[PDB]
């Protein structure tokens, strides 16, 4: 069978409930950015992997959960039968884990006073990117929290991906000798 | 006449038939979002020249029919458009010529590839955006429906792309693997 | 302090006047897109300090008058009392340098065409997406100038914004010896 089944020629897609919905649905958004950061991230990651940073590993399972978030998105509990709400069920292990990360690369940064400036050399730009697409998705995700369609620990661990993502691109610019922009106005 | 007219000063913009409307309206967001598609497509272009991978002029391609896709978008049929399926079925003919060179997609594989892969799996998720921005437009009969099966379609093409490069480069892709830190997994 | 405070986690945060509003709030969205278009004006000042160019200073200048811009729109009118007024007001002054720099390279520059696809080179492709998060960045500001939360300039900032970024991305690929990608139908 083809990759373009022509079943969302008309602007309609399946959740993994099987529920149909038209493509602008806040379910799909909320999929869709998620993706979107995932694959931000997965450019970032060519970035670490060439440069020779060492914390591939960690956004490659940052990827993982994210599509473990994208099936929980495409569940919504509106529609989910007992066998769906499997895959409703976001388990907040990930979440405690961004957190021994980002205690993890804090020791070694400077104290966090002011605002920065996204910068810092190539790698850890790129992860400021990540940073607001991330913000992004949680934006999406806020409403379906907020109308029941999905467990609250999905948005929880984008809350925490953020400044996890925040927390690595000040690491990698530590790591590339590159001080902290800071700017105030005035 | 500079480049900045300050028309758009005060939070409104002109279709292609003239007509006012905020700059944060729907036909607005469609035409930015498109725009972001083959803005995000000329960056990996550039990073396919530099690598001489063969289907830079598709790309190209693409942005030209992109182009039309923003005027179709930019011409509501309210204030008037006419997309022929011609390019739709060009992306299916490209979709079938790499699916012909790549094994059956067995298992789950997270945007990875390589540097171009990447980026193209970025451009895709961009494209599912610019998707989203399109449908309430053809859903009320504004825009043409073809429009947003070329936008369905070229998410597969650009998918497609993205593992075609991956293999033509010998790298290997990243597949999905269950995180589970604290063994809260059941099945 | 861990930067992780956790009141964020059932999806409200602040506004500098002492709001709490839920994340999808629109001061969020435009907070948020102006963050993403400074993030990739940041990657796209990589690859030009990569290359030496002067105008990597007029980047990292757009970066700070950004920041401002989140600030203002980070402090809505509606709830803003007298000392906020340092960072709701924007004042012209940004604008007119973006105008002056504009100039500045058309006058470089070969005709405008408004036929050229995203194209030029890595740094001129790298503006040209930029310019298009410029103008999502705008499409989320127009809204709260709308409703009275925001000063005018910012949109107007904004505006003039995108038409330097794709200037400065034609005036890029001239300086490498460029072609651009022309349009066909
Ligand atoms: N534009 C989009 N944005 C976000 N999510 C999408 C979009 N289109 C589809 N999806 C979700 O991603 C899944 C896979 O996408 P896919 O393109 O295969 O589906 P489709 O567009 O409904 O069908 P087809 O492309 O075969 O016509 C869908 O089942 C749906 O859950
Ligand atoms: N922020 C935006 N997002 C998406 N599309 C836009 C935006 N602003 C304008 N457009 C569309 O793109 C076209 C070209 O944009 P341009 O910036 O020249 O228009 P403007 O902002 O209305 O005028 P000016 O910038 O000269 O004050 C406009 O005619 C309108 O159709
Ligand atoms: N998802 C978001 N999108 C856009 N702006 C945001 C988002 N989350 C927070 N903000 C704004 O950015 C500021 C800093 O964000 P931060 O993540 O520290 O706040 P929070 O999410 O409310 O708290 P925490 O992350 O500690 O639980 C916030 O005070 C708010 O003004
Ligand atoms: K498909
Ligand atoms: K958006
Ligand atoms: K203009
Ligand atoms: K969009
Ligand atoms: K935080
Ligand atoms: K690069
Ligand atoms: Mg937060
Ligand atoms: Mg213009
Ligand atoms: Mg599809
Ligand atoms: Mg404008």
């Amino acid at each position: 069978p083809k990759i373009y089944t022509k079943t969302g020629d008309k602007g309609f897609s399946s959740t993994f409930t099987g529920e149909r919905r038209p493509k602008d649905d806040q379910v799909f958004e909320a999929v869709g950015t998620t993706d979107e950061l995932s694959s931000a991230i997965g450019f970032a990651l060519e970035l670490v992997t060439e440069k020779g940073h060492t914390f591939a590993e960690e956004l490659q399972k940052i990827q993982c959960t994210l599509q473990d978030v994208g099936s929980a998105l495409a569940t919504p509990c509106s529609s989910a039968r007992e066998a769906h709400l499997k895959y409703t069920t976001f388990k907040a292990g990930p979440i405690l884990e961004l957190e021994q990360w980002i205690d993890k690369y804090t020791s070694q940064l400077p104290p966090l006073t002011a605002f920065i400036l996204p910068s810092g050399g190539k790698i850890s730009s790129a992860l400021h990117f990540c940073r607001a697409v991330c913000c992004r998705a949680e934006r999406r995700v806020v409403p379906l929290v907020q109308m029941g369609e999905t467990d609250a620990n999905v948005a929880k661990f984008l809350n925490r991906l953020s400044d996890y993502l925040f927390t690595l691109a000040r690491y990698a610019a530590m790591k590339e000798g590159n001080q902290e922009k800071i700017y105030m106005k005035n």
